[PDB]
């Protein structure tokens, strides 16, 4: 079976200057198709040659789980984003943040700190569980909240080629600057 | 007439990183309010007391001059960018520019030369004259080429509070990074 | 070849007046540009190995504008000390006195003369071949020297000076300067 | 003690192209700046405060660790490198390497495959026991060999901070030209 590069919903410059056209192509059309590559590779002759996506991250392990984990992180942050959107979650999801969170704000500086705390590699995933319950997970390099059966509502990639053309050593103003591009209508249906 | 503080088009941090949230606040509602301020103090009991402010930067010298020169220079400044924008200019502007500079390309890396070299504090600006001739013109302070009856179309600001709170020595950096915010509709529109 | 001045102090002694950041870009990249800059440009010129002073005297252009900010930051950095600051003594101390009424009414009108300064440049305190002092309002690299007169105490107003920590505010930051100058150092150029 | 921002035996730009002007600007001015500060900020109050670095790298966890680590990582790596340098190991290394290795190209297959097989951020090294056998340690993060007791010798920054502003993705091009600028003579007096 094979795994195809997800194709995006927008021109790689609709997201500029939060991510740069040319981090676009790098990241989606060298790191991304990489890890298309690899996977598409290493899943064949195995129990995994044509499991679904999501049920390779939840049983595979080294590489196969390494590059399907990035598959799936980076397919979900790509289609999460649009230009001239931003502002607020709504209905449902909007309801939850505030109710576990206190507030929009409060969630966001949780989820700003978790990123910029995170050492190294990785990714900052907001999850819910089967009964909505919102949790924020510190995932260290290729890590995705459906390996704990949860289901990723928004994740933040903090590896340092996500934001380095642009803000270099700056992880924390990318973190900051990136909710002006989140389409919560997207998020929210993924609740 | 009462000169005010322009209204900013776009949300405080919708700049960022290029221009940020905290610079925003600073160079439009601390310098910018200042040189208003100052303006309509110092044309009191004189002949640009009513007098609208492209006059006033055409025929004045000193204070009057440096304040008026700056609140013209910001106004068109501001009004320039937005996010999601940059990219290439269009229409009969890009035309000029490519029929005039060869290549929108070399008009940049001409424009940005032009920035760097400026030395102390000082605008940038791309001119058009009566017949659409375009010209880069390098003003030092408070200068603008409206006093030499020309049509300022675009201008960066190579004052030091333009930049210093994100980019700190790097002025180039920063210049490279302003073409992602120009809107070229608007820029156009001045044409 | 001209070098890099070595600080007398720590990089965040003067704070907060010159933040532990500012000192780090305005001497470690600012002043080192003005240098390698100023280094690059006389190679091959009859300035080449002519003392800054002179160079600063008759430099054009590029030259004169990385020699003269070499000349002014080299004075600059070296004319403050931790814990210092108060009133100056002897020689200058009276020259003050007697030629602006008091210290009280100099520093106001340094601090005016640096408020009103439009754009970058340089506020200094001056003195002739009779010791008679003026305060000089230097547009971007300018210096006293220039028109043959002894530079005492310059205040840098470019806003790389100051941005860091008082941003617009730099009346806020002259009149905190005082605070961190070494009259000491500043009577031995009088 | 206050820790140092170890001094460059070399210019800025004397690592070009392997190691941009830029690159030691963000990376050495940055970076290892922050680890440095932030070494220094944590340690105070702490059994740490008089130690020195290798004893708090050996002994410290989370984030003094992190700091410490990356911290000694940084001094080792920076002041391995001279331009004009380069080519085989001599000496008591240059021949321990031929022997456990089979020639210093097998040693540096080994190496280059180590470092681009590391998953995520991290360091590879060329460390030493107390026997001077030689082993190469893969180090995620801040890791060091000191931490275990060996002593560093030679390594490779793999964080995308040390080759992205140049090589983007191309890790692999970025470890084979790091062969170019290293400085043996360093290296040898570290075995
Ligand atoms: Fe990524
Ligand atoms: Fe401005
Ligand atoms: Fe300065
Ligand atoms: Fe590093």
């Amino acid at each position: 079976m094979t795994h195809e590069l997800i194709s995006l919903p927008y021109a790689v410059d609709a997201l500029a200057p939060v991510i740069s056209k040319e981090t676009v192509e790098f990241h989606h059309g060298k790191h991304l198709k990489t890890y298309v590559d690899n996977l598409n590779k290493l899943i064949i002759g195995t129990e995994f040659e044509n499991a679904d996506l999501n049920t390779i991250v939840q049983k595979s392990e080294g590489g196969i789980f390494n590059n399907a984990g990035q598959t799936l992180n980076h397919n979900l942050y790509f289609t999460q984003f649009r230009p001239g959107k931003g502002g607020a979650p709504k209905g449902k999801l909007g309801e939850a943040i505030d109710k576990q969170f206190g507030s929009f704000e409060k969630f966001k500086e949780e989820f700003n700190t978790a990123g910029t705390t995170l050492f190294g590699s990785g990714w900052v995933w907001l999850a819910s569980d089967a009964n909505g319950k919102l949790s924020i997970e510190k995932e260290p390099n290729a890590g995705n909240p459906v390996r704990k059966g949860l289901n990723p509502l928004l994740g933040f990639d903090v590896w340092e080629h996500a934001y380095y053309l642009t803000y270099q050593n700056r992880r924390a103003d990318h973190l900051k600057d990136l909710w002006s591009i989140v389409d919560w209508d997207i998020v929210e249906s993924r609740y």
